[PDB]
């Protein structure tokens, strides 16, 4: 992949692999999310970011970016062997945090097949205390980001998500991460949570519908030795409300919604 | 990737991705095994194989190949961003079954960084009854395979593995597959079992040693709604003996050995 001409966005092509596809022989939403993260990492590397994707001031102040929200809309999942092109870029959102956006295209047709957006907040790596973005970090972002707004979603991606009320309609309990679920820093990979959310969807919905939209808020991390319960209730196209919580004390780790279209 | 000049082997290049690496920023053994399976699938496609990698006679008789044994030796794990080249080929082993072999090379240096071999047996897809290879299937293999022997392991990969005796030294219990662990035909992916075996290795071994060799026998499949326990005992470099069994009735799924070298 490489930076675009203006140096303000990044593009990369991927061939969908055999083990990356589900029962209709197209990429799973987890494969898609992994690809989004890979192209994000390649972008950060190309513009001079560090394990973590920090800036110089951030390293000085022991700060990291963490994900607050991920929103993905897929119009067409690429088939096994197909080539997908992904374009990504970032923007600062003042003192609130930053945003990374993606567009997915079929590289044969050049048609948009999906779009995604994510919100990131600043966190002290040791205390794990959330903070506002300092003036000096905003200045570093400015040089690698478009100055005028550029939005993948010009709005479902901004909607408030409510907390599922007991009892849930469906559940999958006793979920735990294995080593393949961890990143190089031994944190649970953000895409694992997407998989866990989807585990409490009935196989029948999955057999008969395609996922069109997922929105996931990230409230707290699952540790390597934690155990998670995944809860879902129908709110309807079918729509669902989702909650991930620690199996023991019921501490919330994520909430989300999904929207599914009949095939 | 493509077939080599003679049409009797297949080569493919892969760039190691951000989410494919573990704590020392090199590819996990599970990433390696996934890449082995991907290049195997690309080879099969290129020589006219069909979901399943069946031949024409196999489909006619409702037969499939299943894995009986996987053996991997790694000398050097490729780093994040490195390019690895993998060469693969198959051979018939008379009426016993077939073999697929792989060689892994650094594409910058051309050095061999790893080797693998796998044994496959014929199975009736409906009855799940194992069978010998028929004369007409041997005939189909012969046109795509080298005629003279070509072994990734000329002269450990053939050693008999004993059954771990209770009590195990170490254990990880209540493992279950999620949708990301299933292949396009909804069977548990062969690489999942590797991950499950490794889960009962202590984190300290993993922190201080590199996995050099893994040998895994495949006795029976884990179904999508099964639960697995992973058992390990030190037999020693450190060596371990491994058993995967169904959590309930204790039915054996897999047995194996690993060999580890201090860093």
């Amino acid at each position: 992949g490489s930076l675009t001409e203006d140096g303000l966005s990044y593009k990369e092509k991927f061939v969908v692999r055999s083990y990356e596809v589900g029962s209709n022989k197209t990429a799973t939403v987890e494969t898609i999310a992994n690809l989004l993260q890979e192209v994000g990492c390649n972008h950060a590397q190309s513009v001079g970011f560090s394990g973590f994707a920090t800036t110089t001031t951030m390293r000085k102040l022991h700060l990291i970016w963490v994900t607050a929200r991920m929103h993905i809309e897929i119009y067409k999942y690429p088939a096994w062997g197909d080539v997908v092109e992904i374009e990504t870029w970032c923007q600062s959102e003042g003192r609130i945090g930053t945003r990374r956006d993606w567009i997915l295209k079929d590289s044969v047709t050049g048609e948009v097949t999906g779009r995604a957006t994510s919100k990131w907040v600043m966190m002290n790596q040791d205390t794990r205390r959330l903070q506002k973005v300092s003036d000096d970090v905003r200045d570093e972002y400015l040089v690698f980001c478009p100055q005028e707004p550029r939005l993948a979603f010009p709005n479902r991606s901004l909607k408030k998500i409510p907390k599922l009320e007991d009892p849930a309609q469906y559940s999958m309990i006793g979920l735990k991460p294995r080593r393949a679920d961890l990143d190089m820093n031994q944190h649970v990979n953000n895409v694992t949570y997407i998989g866990w959310v989807l585990e409490s969807i009935p196989q029948e919905i999955v057999d008969t519908h395609e996922l069109q939209v997922i929105t996931l808020d990230y409230r707290r991390e699952c540790q390597q030795d934690d155990v998670v319960d995944s809860l879902t209730t129908t709110t309807s196209d079918s729509q669902f409300l989702h909650l991930l919580r620690l199996s023991g004390d019921g501490q919330e780790i994520n909430r989300g919604t999904t929207l599914w279209r009949k095939k």
